[PDB]
């Protein structure tokens, strides 16, 4: 299993159906509608990753046919919250599906994340910060790239998604095609709101230079890049 | 000379002084603030090119010592707008300089323009659009890409400037530097407003594909390609 969740009261339940796709049973939402889960693992392969959030049973596109997800209480996650709160990167290389209703949908890992051939299905907003998630007695105050100089990489065989994409990291290193509706990269060490408003930024000691090489499918393209000196590659 | 201006009345008058810089007196402004200079043939050399928007004389940095522009009747442009009136291409070959009161900059020419090793002085934005200027009533209304295939080229000496600046052509094809305060990069065949506003799109009959190559020196960076089915790549 490449998803592996923290023991601890923010751990979903993982189980391996079929041929390797995961299943991820998140979290009970909170008052926000944050599903925060947290894992000491978070990989996906080929054959992909599926995050039940449904309220009815159904067909999903990933794991075939998946029971709704009982944690939910009758109302489903608005934002489903991935952070990994070990020291292990990630490697995503499948898709990531959301079953049932659509929601926003965040991997944090501030060790480093790989994208190659990932993808998001069934998200309205997608995001890979490689930082931590910020929290205040519980609430969600936004994210931290502050301390960090580790690597957002994009592999050649790129990532796809219908939804908006942020990506968050002190750098980037992209050689794929990206293709989503909107693609807003915004790079450096950095405060961020909930909605990854730039609320601070760091000087880094050595550059944090980011490179994006290949094609970038998408109506709209935003870079921010806070570290003054460097710059982007294109 | 490389810049010739229109025999009409927004033809402004250029002179050559010293090793080959040229000096334009720009047209006395409307009420819109606007200098509205209309050219046959729009070129900047290395020696550079140099627009008198001063109430006062002094020192240029490109051209020397220069007495006032009297056309300006004591209230400096707002906005320099050049518009290449015939079917000959601009190439930019080295630095503009508003000289006296800071101004807004554009450069309009729908037959093309490249850059290389260009760049923008004591401009607060300064603008390229391969396209034309929208009048209505002898006001400026906006700027338009529509049924337009051609391409703003970016050599690798680059651009520079302190400013902003805005890149606005049916396709962009960038292999150098781009050092500005803010770069906006909009593509495809698209009427805007005064402030570059996309307001309407064509569908080109064949793709209109973007390149940028090199790096992008700048915080904020806005590439928009309407284009639909076309791409950006990096």
């Amino acid at each position: 299993n490449g998803i592996v969740p923290d023991a601890g009261h923010q751990g979903p339940d993982v189980s391996a159906v079929n041929g390797g796709t995961q299943v991820i049973n998140i979290v009970t939402p909170n008052n926000e509608g944050i599903s925060h889960n947290q894992y000491q693992d978070f990989n996906v392969g080929k054959p992909g990753a599926v995050f039940n959030n449904a309220l009815e049973a159904g067909q999903s596109q990933l794991a075939g046919h998946l029971n709704a997800n009982s944690n939910l209480n009758g109302q489903a996650a608005s934002l489903i919250l991935n952070e990994v709160v070990s020291r292990n990167p990630s490697f995503l290389l499948g898709q990531q599906e959301v079953f049932g209703i659509a929601a926003e949908f965040v991997l944090s890992n501030p060790n480093g994340i790989t994208c190659d051939g990932c993808g998001f299905i069934n998200t309205s907003r997608s995001s890979l910060v490689v930082g931590n998630p910020l929290f205040e007695n519980g609430q969600l105050k936004g994210y931290s790239t502050l301390n960090n100089t580790n690597l957002l990489s994009l592999g050649k065989n790129g990532l796809n998604t219908t939804g908006l994409l942020d990506l968050i990291a002190p750098r980037i290193d992209s050689r794929g095609k990206i293709t989503a509706a909107e693609i807003s990269a915004f790079t450096g060490q950095n405060t961020f709101s909930q909605h990854f408003d730039i609320l601070s930024s760091q000087k880094p000691v050595s550059a944090l230079d980011s490179y994006f090489f290949g094609s970038m499918q998408s109506g709209r393209i935003r870079i921010i890049n806070t570290a003054e000196g460097s710059g982007v590659k294109l």
